[PDB]
């Protein structure tokens, strides 16, 4: 199905530019929040992007197996994102992970969306490769919910 | 290091950020583009210097925040502050793409110079050793290209 | 479909407690089994438990990640587990291997209950995560099977 | 008791509480997951991860005990009926807990077991039991860090 | 189908059993007898090559035997259960060889795309799951070798 | 000098890597089939010594292609040079499966020491020390092998 | 300063080398003679034995160094002081293997604990931590091996 | 200034030496009297600095060692050079003493300035090194504390 | 309980943690000041020690907290607790270096017995154990030292 | 040749009870000796004692392996060694050191009788196996030789 | 020939250890000079190398030692002993560098074949074991330069 | 600008390259040669020193290459730019080889730090960071011989 493995380059194309742009999204909380968490959020946020970043990689390289070429460029990245970068620099704690908490989210039913197609056209590799993502996002929002929960 | 300095030095770690972080990604369309026999060791090699690029990303961006500014973090901040071009091609040959990064290299390594001068001139002794550090690291690199690119 | 995210949380609440309940029985294995091969089959009962426990929290943490709460305490798990707890000590070694892999494929059959649940309902991520267990339990199951056979 | 052999009524006393040991462990083991999963606030992380260091650390003293029985040739108890019966460590019935909530509990569920060690350490000690001895105490001592610390973070 | 199903799926678990054992051994051809300035590299890629086929031999062979089978277990029996051509020439280009390989990567990976989608139809998820595992590498080292024989 | 010699063993090294072969995928038959209530040591002393197997295969035939040969690398061709017969049967005693391998294992021993004696004769010193430390670790095994069936 | 408490120690010390020593040469006779199906694991399980005894062998031995006095070094100083025979047949089954080293751990166990009380009630602290922690790994030992044997 | 350059150095660096070691029990202070939530991370954090702090504390003294010099070498000489205050209370909010670390790294931070000054006026690469790197840990963890102390 | 054993106790602690303090710095004074041919091997051996030391030093101070006490926490406490000299001379001889801690060692090693026996009598087995693991340490380092020193 | 087996059999059974005899009297040294230099020492005899237990069960095992059963036991050893023990303790360093490179020297020259006998009789894994240690015990031997050079 | 054999045998050590001394360096040489798109590679390549030949120098010079010579241990020596010749060149071709290394590999490949004959048939089994293993890692580098050489 | 610095900086290289390939071998002698009771522990030391030297020997050869400058490549070249002299004795004492290398280091110091200046004052940072590092370790090493040989 030549509609099923474009509609699926398609998704991937974007998710690599919000993996991108998350990726700097995160560096910029890493080093702009403040607080008395400081040192174990600073560590975490950057756990985060080592890990979008690892994403970030594998999904652009299924793309390029896909027989498409990835998006490489930040203006690209900013023409495709739906995320929106961070303007402003010294931030709270609870105020940066609530908004990567969000934007975990957003990625979470982006990227579901994408299972779903890869699952019912049969692209089992996009499937195992997106649901994995899928998995330690699931995880990452919970405990960031847990800890923002009052 | 006195007032004055201290804002052009920081003028001068905004710019390597932005390029810095320009690089890493370009360094990724080459990592994912390239083609050709020697692929594999290429395509190992370009990650090796991302990898080093978004080290020396994070830690000059954190010199800036010890010298009191805050670092740029948005692609629209570094498109804006950055002196790389961005790769707009795909599909690259090998001996094209490395001799991009070598230039790509070779820029970033006069404008750290230029901050080491500074740094050096007025006495910021850690700002001084951070940029030598990455210097040296791309000194090796720039001649690794430059012999493996010699016709 | 919060209809079928139910279903699999109260699969997934099953599955906690027969963990936890089968954690203790091959401690209890573990511990009072006996004969010639008792340092090998003593060793592998503890890969067992470690391996179980693995199962136990990470099922767990997909609970919560689903919005609920997980089961925490023996009295909820002897609510709500299939699995009978072993009373007698002294026991032999195929005996236990008998008994431990008779729990696992009731495990086997229960987890891929929730699989299917799970792969109905687009639930990618527990899919995965009964899935993994799946395969470790499948594999157990297997050398079990060829240790005991006769 | 003697030299190399404690005296039956020492090691029937002694292995009296080594079974109420391992229903205690096994009982906390569960509870330690139950704050690990529940608890919420800014510290969760941390919090989280040390609950588990908790549980694992629990779960091998668990472990040790239990076959220490063994070696003075007794069974352990080995199911969570036998552990509801032998355990002085309620569970924990509520989720969705308060940090210094779970802390405060766990605290005092370590001291608990702290005062039952050592009672069992002194008949030890008392009785010759020097392996026994050995092992209570290196328990104790890991209690006793852990104890001091959560103080530490729950004083005000 | 159900006992109809899991029949399906070990008569195609048997086969790719039987073309792993065949690519291993043609995998180590190529890896004794390719010869070029490439070849330290390539002969080390045929080492990672053969590691993983065979690491997918035993592990497909394993569930085989959890589905209640017997895995063909004798060089006799892959050669009649095979699909894939031994190779029967020695001394090869580095290019003849990966160009090989990369064929062979391909019939396997029709060929357990097959066995993965009757797998998930028949609701045989480990099964699936460990056919996906492979056909994941096997995509990544198809798309490798595509770049480095590209022209 | 003597190019016979040479000949000779390179003669007896194409026998081996054969041999090694057959013996390699026959370790794993008994791997998958054995049954019984050692069969989690059984089973994983078999993969060591399929490893074990795995590696002399590939030592030896580098050997032979720097005598100048060309190594046999194709189950026909094994099937053809060696004198280990294939495991045809499936689901076996550990007893009986183990007192096979020993008896391979003693097989190739008494072959790989008259490959020994003639490197020796001939001066090939590095082909005897290889064939040398390879039975040294087949005496081992078939000593442990003896004490493990010894009744 | 109790010297009749620390030369009683030094007595109890002296012949604890002098066992050990023996024990490390008897359990590599069982490591060596023992046969049977399960042959590898025990093999092993005795080598980790006299490895845990030559620790303890050495451990003591530098104790009693620390408390004024000269070790024992020599076998015929061990032959003279110990209270464990030594094994005089080879060839040994397995169960009879195991039970006679359960035996000399038993043994063994009792004198400890003899040393242990005597260092406790002089106030020896070192000492008897040093001999509680080999108690510790006997007991352990001695319980598995009794679940071993067990009928 | 060749000698009195050398001289004005060591005097630097015997003062550096004293209150790198006050800082060190300072630290073991606060260490083991802080309480508060956050107390298991900063017991920690605050053991990473005392070992990084003996750790400048030994390299700095060893330098003074190379230039001809003894260091100081006793609590007493320490408390007569030292221009850091010793921790009197006990008990302390971790915010409180987070707040002194500060404090306390910033003093340090600017004598070293002065020290790697005199060195790179004098030509001393070997102590300016020394001084700079230890210079990049404070400023590092000065910017970290700001951060967790801001309010 | 018996409180009043308690605060005896707390009392020894509070010196061990003053000794072990000074110490600490008086290891740092030889590790610096030796010379000799042995220079390199003593240098280490030394670093070895304060180690150690320092490692005692936290966990009786700690033990002292969960005790509920407080630590002594500045050199001014502990100049005035300690019943140790601190070493004023620099430039030592290596016998001389070593006889001296061999000395401040089983002054310790006394003054920790007298701690282990109260511990012991009034039931502070965790207090005990601690001391213990510190004697034990000490025990085989004034014995080693002994013997270097041995003429 | 059934006679070249047993005479290398005889060899190797001299060679465990030498080695098992060494390895006691290299604990000795390894305790008793004193002087300045005794923690490098004290250190290099446990890499004997440890090196040469290794020899002692590599040599016991290609014994096992050639059919015969292997010297276990000290009254065996004592009766077949040719190695004295050493009946002083308190010993100068020097001077065991001396003691420990003429048991090594003499060690040599009886391995080295039966690699010659090995060699000649084609068993070359004997061959080898005497080899590595004849290999270890040169460079032993020539290392003392500089430690107690005047 | 007892003694006279152990003169000759010296006589060759002597030289090996001289013209690994010269390939040392010559290799470094390489490593630095050579260009062309494989530099990375070849670059590590030659640096194995090198390493491994230092390996060899090392413990042919000690085996030289025990044999109760002594080792040339100077340029001047190695420069009149060695039979091979130094690069004069700077800036070499990838296969212009592993062809020389590969005939230099070859040269002392059988010069060190005549001394394990040497050493073979006067009984030197310790030499010869010396020999053989360095043979072995040459005969494997030498097929694979040719492999990699091979047009 | 100033492309006579740089070539002043590169002769300054060119030497110390020279001095190190000499010194390597120079070390290697001590190594061999030496003897007396503190003989293994020199032994090592001399090796770390040698592996050290051949490291600063590398690096350096390095930066010279990425200046634009080839490297000194052969015995030859050293023997005419070295100013060490070649050890020509063997059979050395300890303290004497030991003297002789702390010559030599400082030798390498003084000529290092002349270097270290030029680049200082041209700002060659990387050369200077390179040529301070290698100074770094070479006062560690020229003050713990010192100590070692203080008599
Ligand atoms: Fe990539
Ligand atoms: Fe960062
Ligand atoms: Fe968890
Ligand atoms: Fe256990
Ligand atoms: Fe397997
Ligand atoms: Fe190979
Ligand atoms: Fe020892
Ligand atoms: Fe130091
Ligand atoms: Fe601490
Ligand atoms: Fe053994
Ligand atoms: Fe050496
Ligand atoms: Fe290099």
């Amino acid at each position: 199905d030549a509609r099923a493995i474009a509609a699926i380059c398609e998704q991937l194309r974007q998710h690599v530019a919000d993996l991108g742009v998350l990726y700097i999204k995160l560096h910029n909380y890493h080093w702009h929040i403040y607080g008395i968490e400081f040192k174990q959020v600073h560590e975490l946020l950057e756990e985060y992007y080592v890990s979008v970043t690892e994403a970030f990689d594998t999904i652009a390289e299924r793309l390029l197996q896909l027989g498409a070429q990835a998006p490489a460029s930040m203006a690209e990245y900013l023409a495709l994102s739906g995320i929106a970068e961070e303007t402003e620099k010294e931030i709270t704690i609870v105020s940066a992970l609530a908004r990567v908490k969000r934007d975990f989210e957003y990625l979470s039913t982006r990227f579901s969306q994408t299972q779903v197609l890869a699952a019912e056209s049969g692209d089992a590799v996009t499937d195992g490769i997106i649901t994995d993502i899928l998995r330690t996002l699931g995880k990452a929002i919970w405990m960031l919910g847990a800890t923002l929960k009052a």
